């Protein structure tokens, strides 16, 4: 399914161990789009079912084509909706580990999002995967102030979007792959390693 909801309409006594924050691309499809049920599916595989919560970001995150020229990637509300997010993370589920995702305008929005964060809550987000990073070019691959040894960007050789573009090229639209595979492993990988 393409729309995830299992932190805002969770209730405290039933708080994953995971929680996971995933941003779409432009123009997708609920608020998971076409990578972030693939990536949910595998973590669901790894944690079970009630041992991980999906939680796209929608809301205010409309992920119109326009916003990607804003100076960020994205428009100043979404980048609000997810922080409130990782803050709804961050209360209701005092103990859980956060990971995240976002792919294109929602690699973006994680960057942005990730970098904005109070450093208590970032602390806690384990792995970040960005898929088709819209400011690879920008940030030098990195989320500004974010460890590079807890991000893992999917940025496929020939997307232009990697290299300051905003052209879609075939491997941009050729994450499918990562998303069922490398991309949760690593988020499990990280879970696993600080839980």
């Amino acid at each position: 399914r393409t729309t995830r909801d299992d932190l805002i309409n969770g209730n405290s006594a039933s708080c994953a161990d995971v929680i996971f924050i995933y941003a779409r691309g432009s123009t997708e499809t609920g608020n998971l789009g076409t990578l972030g049920p693939s990536i949910a599916s595998n973590l669901e595989s790894a944690f079970g079912k009630d041992g991980v919560w999906i939680q796209g970001v929608g809301g205010a995150y409309r992920a119109t084509l326009g916003d990607n020229a804003l100076p960020r990637g994205t428009s100043s509300a979404a980048i609000r909706e997810m922080l409130g997010l990782f803050q709804q993370a961050n209360t209701k589920c005092p103990d859980a580990t956060l990971i995240a995702g976002g792919y294109s305008q929602g690699a973006a929005l994680a960057a942005a999002s990730i970098e904005d964060l109070d450093s208590a809550i970032r602390d806690k987000i384990a792995g970040t995967v960005l898929f088709g990073y819209t400011k690879n070019l920008q940030n030098r691959g990195r989320i500004p102030n974010y460890p590079a040894d807890r991000t893992k960007v999917f940025c496929k050789t020939g997307d232009l979007v990697c290299t300051g573009s905003l052209i879609v090229a075939a491997p941009h639209l050729a994450y499918g792959p990562d998303a069922r595979g490398p991309a949760p492993e690593f988020l499990i990988e990280k879970v696993r390693a600080v839980r």
